[PDB]
């Protein structure tokens, strides 16, 4: 079964101005999202110091991107903790409410789109290359979970099937039409040099043969 859930009304108004704004600097939802994956390699790096058993699910600590020319997607792949059913439900959006409400008060008054790190909402910049994004997750304590949204006001949560990862996060970028040049070698590697040249994990980037 597939459950349909309404975003948070501040969430949605989020989703809406991220995609419907003319704004051209689009390329900064990569270091949002790979800020996001050391995140998450923090946290279980930490968590395996008093409990080793953690990284029983695996040891490997990295980042990969994954462009897909054929599919036109853009995949990034973390061994990070994860994200639980009750993550990706509410309480990641809970912790969101006031960042995303402070955020919008930050854009009415003359900031822009770039800014959205420093608010804590970073994911949301995805909208400004994707039209869907899928979020397939597996956390210590959980089932692996795909989450999915192409906006609109919605997204789902179900139990995933696929291929199962042992622990971590695949973000899966639909991306728009005229957004390709982010599955370019060249491009991805000027931004990932210029806007995240300072984590703490390797990141390597796939090439498609
Ligand atoms: O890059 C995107 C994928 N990842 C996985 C990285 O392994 C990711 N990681 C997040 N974090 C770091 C790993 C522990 C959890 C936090 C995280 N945090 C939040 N929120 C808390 C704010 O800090 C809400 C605001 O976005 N929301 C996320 N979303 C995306 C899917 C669920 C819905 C919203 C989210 N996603
Ligand atoms: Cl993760
Ligand atoms: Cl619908
Ligand atoms: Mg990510
Ligand atoms: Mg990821």
């Amino acid at each position: 079964e597939v459950e349909t859930f309404a975003f948070q009304a501040e969430i949605a108004q989020l989703m809406s101005l991220i995609i419907n704004t003319f704004y051209s600097n689009k390329e900064i939802f990569l270091r949002e999202l790979i800020s996001n994956s050391s995140d998450a390699l923090d946290k279980i790096r930490y968590e395996s110091l008093t409990d080793p058993s953690k990284l029983d699910s695996g040891k490997e600590l990295h980042i990969n991107l994954i462009p897909n020319k054929q599919d036109r997607t853009l995949t990034i792949v973390d061994t990070g903790i994860g994200m639980t059913k009750a993550d990706l439900i509410n309480n990641l959006g809970t912790i969101a409410k006031s960042g995303t409400k402070a955020f919008m008060e930050a854009l009415q008054a003359g900031a822009d789109i770039s800014m959205i790190g420093q608010f804590g909402v970073g994911f949301y910049s995805a909208y400004l290359v994707a039209e869907k994004v899928t979020v397939i997750t597996k956390h210590n304590d959980d089932e692996q979970y795909a989450w999915e949204s192409s906006a609109g006001g919605s997204f789902t949560v179900r139990t995933d099937t696929g291929e199962p990862m042992g622990r971590g996060t695949k973000v899966i970028l639909h991306l728009k039409e005229d957004q390709t040049e982010y599955l370019e070698e060249r491009r991805i590697k000027e931004i990932v040099k210029k806007h995240s040249q300072f984590i703490g994990y390797p990141i390597t980037l796939f090439v498609e043969k």
